[PDB]
């Protein structure tokens, strides 16, 4: 019935939180605190033991996007010369979420075994948040008003509660769902509207396309004129394209109004064009935004940016000196390995005696579009802002294999860009299969300082699209003080 | 007076000889003839205009992976949910091997297009020959004595004919075939035994695997314990266990002794051992041997090495002034884009004031097993007998979507090779999907003398194979002056 004293407690047993609780404890001999809502995925709450990347992120939408990527393969086999009852082919939505369930079941089981095992890191469940400077209380719900669990007594306080889908105002939005839902849904949907032109959007449309049932249409909108805003504009060009040539109708210039019922029960949108489309689901990811609510920051003043996110220095430091934020809670990247490694860099710097950033510059990522995307660095119209000579080296083909498997609009992208003046690789992106795994290494290469004549002396590997990379010696164009043009005077 | 003059002959129009003739044409503004034997792929010389990687060797090989690669995605499919007739799913080899002859054949013309668009840069057909230190004679067939086409004078003379496949003297050798004939069977063999442990006899034990009729089975043997010697030692056991997981019988320790013709026109192998199996086809895949014979280099006195290969200086130099070998003929490593390099290399050297050499190490390649190899640098027991402390980092499980596809036996393997003395990445070796992309760019990092802590201090990309690489802090083993043990001493 008494508090339990801590040197370091986390809110939040995510991809940040579970990375500095387990090094605090195993590399330093800290005694660690975590307090997450739930020990296995799923509603209530979606996001548990493991955080958003485990339970309703990367893990699970990576496994659903080898599902779909059957669709492909299935299809691209009959130029290889295989042979099946085309007519015979169904997608069994139920067995391929079922599938998923048991793999995430099965991690969050092994973190619950992590923490009943390791000296000084314990798990605590409940809605963490700040009573005081040095308390930290876990109540029943997210309302502050529930029963107290416990309190948990700090010297040290990380937040890394990560982030929550965003819903727009809009009549009827009670009918629509966000990407929690959607890893839950009983039967793949015959009509589904995607609402954003980001990654996660795009990478559903994509899940969606592959097991929706005969009669089926998938649709996705953007309020804009072009998906992937950030993303190399090449490759947002080509990446519309390669979804449209699958059966997927891009929406460009088209936000959702309002929904409505029909009397079937299906969903009438209405845009803002007063364009009308009826579906089975309205999965909104038009984005996400920082899960600062239930902390009470208030009581101990720890100050929020405009946008919403928890303001932290290089270092991870809130205005308040033993309270800390990692991960997608300060509002910045949101990617799991940057969360990681800002928990790793807090870890060594506040315990380890030896004070560390994160690099959040030349970071390597993918879109698991059909087919993905890979990127690490600048794109080039950011490039051509604060370098006065940038050269672009592009190869874009269809893959010979492609020619045979009959999916001709299956177009390889490979671009580099550099700073003309010395050659230094500020960015790669690369679209098409095993762009993601290609993109790794080049993030190393990228840490290292690498020139374009690095890549280019480089031995290629045969035959691989990746040796793209090492074969581009002269310039498709140039930037020169922000002016796209394809010679230097 | 119809003979004609030229600053460059190069012999064969292979990956190399190509190379070097291009530059020499369109960088140097120079006169340059190349001669090949065919014009296009397949029986009789099989190597054509573009060399044996275009024809009978990298790409319509993997071409052929490709398609049996399909093998493990249709049952893979079924636990992600994918429904369909197994029983009606058939392999038409007959439709691969069309759709492989349509490909390389538009590469062939694509080449013949190269030539005649191309100013300096003329081909000619037959069999090329030294008559003198400067003269080039072009015959009608590879004998000596056949009709003379051309006699070139040529400045300077490039020998780039590759090698061909080494058969054993063994009785019955001749009822044997190589890797030229076997990109050309009519029928899928039912029953194949692939002679030998490198790459080739892997490569084709998958593809035959993948194509073989009913009741069909495919055996590789190989003289001694353990197949692919010089890659990874775990890499060389996991692809062993892999392919005998696919089906795929493995006979170490045994070599062919002589082949008989059976009544039905099958094989009748005998080993050294004593054992005997009977095939449809036994593909010899022992090795490759310089393409000197033709060459009638005792015209000139063009020095050999006692291996056969001819013998060359770091800048691809002959003993003999002006005359040049490069790639596969000078039998060191039998790779297309290190025969590309050493062609660049020659020429810069020759015609630029740009003395280049090859770098023959930290070259990454790939094996096209099923799943595939992909390794850049030194082995553990090679970098063991050139440094004093070497630190082994290793990772190996099944990844989680073959926990779900059922091929529970496809573990991933990725290995990093330091000098720990000051944590130098000497090798990294990688079996799974994805590793030969993975690799290109682990090449660029042995450039940018990568540190083990330039890997694990990259931030990952999430959820890859790849990622793996950035993961490893802590050594599994060591050897310590060529000695293997689990700590330091
Ligand atoms: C659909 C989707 C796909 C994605 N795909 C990728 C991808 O492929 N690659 C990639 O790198 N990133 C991906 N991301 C992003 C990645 O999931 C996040 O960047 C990362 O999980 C953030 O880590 P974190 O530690 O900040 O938070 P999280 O991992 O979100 O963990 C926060 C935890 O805090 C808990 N929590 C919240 N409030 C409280 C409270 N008051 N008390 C206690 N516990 C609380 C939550 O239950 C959760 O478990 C994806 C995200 C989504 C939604
Ligand atoms: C089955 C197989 C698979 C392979 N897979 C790969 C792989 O995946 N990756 C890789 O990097 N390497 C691979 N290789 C090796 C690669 O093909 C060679 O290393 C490369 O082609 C060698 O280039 P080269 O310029 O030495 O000769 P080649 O490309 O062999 O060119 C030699 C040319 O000379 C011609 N010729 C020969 N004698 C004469 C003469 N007297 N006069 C005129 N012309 C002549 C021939 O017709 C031929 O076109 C593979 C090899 C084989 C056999
Ligand atoms: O498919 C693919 N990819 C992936 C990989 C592979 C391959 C093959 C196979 F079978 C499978 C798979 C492809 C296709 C194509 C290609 C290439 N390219 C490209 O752009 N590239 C360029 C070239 N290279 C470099 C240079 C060299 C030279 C120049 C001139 C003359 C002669 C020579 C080469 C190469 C080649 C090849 Cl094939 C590869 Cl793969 C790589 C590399 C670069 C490239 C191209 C494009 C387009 C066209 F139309 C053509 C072509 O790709
Ligand atoms: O499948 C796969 N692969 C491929 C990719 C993917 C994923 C997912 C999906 F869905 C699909 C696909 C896998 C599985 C597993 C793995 C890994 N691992 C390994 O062994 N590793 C280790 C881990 N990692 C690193 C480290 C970190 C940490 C530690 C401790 C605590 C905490 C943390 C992990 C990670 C990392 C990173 Cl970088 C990120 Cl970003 C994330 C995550 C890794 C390695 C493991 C194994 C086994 C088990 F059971 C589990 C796991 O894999």
């Amino acid at each position: 019935h008494m508090s339990k004293a801590f040197d370091l407690v986390v809110i939040g047993a995510g991809s940040g939180g579970l990375e500095a609780g387990w090094n605090a404890a195993t590399l330093y001999g800290k005694r660690v605190a975590v307090v997450d809502v739930q020990t296995s995925h799923g509603p209530p709450f979606y996001a548990a033991l493991g955080g958003t990347c485990v339970n309703v992120g990367c893990v699970p939408k990576k496994l659903m996007v080898t599902g779909a990527q059957y669709m492909d393969h299935l299809r691209e086999s009959a130029g290889f010369g295989w042979e099946f009852d085309g007519s015979s082919v169904k997608a069994n939505w139920k067995k391929l979420i079922a599938a998923k369930n048991e793999a995430v079941l099965d991690i969050n089981k092994s973190y619950e075994g992590m923490f009943n095992d390791t000296e000084g890191l314990d798990f605590f469940l409940g809605w963490g948040s700040l009573e005081s400077k040095n308390v930290v209380v876990v109540r029943e719900t997210a309302d502050p008003k529930s029963a107290v669990k416990e309190r948990l007594q700090a010297d040290h306080i990380l937040l890394a509660t990560g982030s929550w889908p965003q819903m727009p105002a809009i009549p009827g939005i009670e009918h629509c769902i966000s990407s929690n839902e959607a890893f839950y849904l009983p039967e793949p949907p015959r009509r589904v509207l995607t609402v954003g032109g980001g990654f996660i959007s795009v990478e559903f449309a994509g899940i969606f396309n592959a097991y929706k049932p005969p009669g089926g249409k998938v649709t996705l909108c953007y309020r804009n004129n072009l998906i992937l805003r950030g993303f190399d504009e090449t490759i947002r060009e080509e990446v519309t394209k390669q979804l449209t040539a699958n059966g997927i109708e891009i929406m460009t210039n088209e936000n959702p109004a309002k929904v409505s019922l029909n009397t079937d029960g299906s969903k009438h949108v209405t845009f803002e064009s007063g364009k009308t489309l009826d579906v089975d689901v309205v999965m909104m990811a038009i984005g996400r935004i920082p899960r600062t609510n239930d902390l009470q920051l208030g009581n101990v003043g720890v100050k929020l940016t405009p946008k919403g996110g928890v303001q932290v220095d290089e270092f991870s430091r809130t205005n308040v000196p033993n309270i800390y934020a990692i991960g997608d809670i300060t509002d910045r990247l949101m990617l799991t390995p940057v969360a990681i490694n800002e928990g790793a860099a807090l870890v060594d710097t506040v315990f380890g005696n030896k004070p560390r950033k994160t690099d959040h510059t030349r970071v390597a990522s993918a879109v698991f579009s059909i087919p993905p995307i890979g990127t690490c660095g600048l794109i080039e119209e950011v490039a051509a802002k604060e370098f006065e000579k940038v050269a672009v080296y592009m190869s874009s083909f269809t893959p010979l294999m492609h020619n045979i498997s009959g999916s001709k609009y299956k177009k390889f992208v490979a671009k580099i860009v550099t700073n003309h003046s010395d050659g230094t690789v500020l960015g790669v992106h690369l679209l098409g299969d095993g762009a993601p795994e290609i993109i790794q290494a080049v993030g190393v290469c990228l840490r290292l300082n690498a020139k374009i004549s690095d890549f280019y002396n480089t031995i290629g590997v045969h035959p691989t699209s990746a040796e793209e990379l090492c074969s581009m010696r002269t310039p498709s164009y140039y930037y020169v003080k922000g002016e796209k043009m394809e010679k230097l005077p």
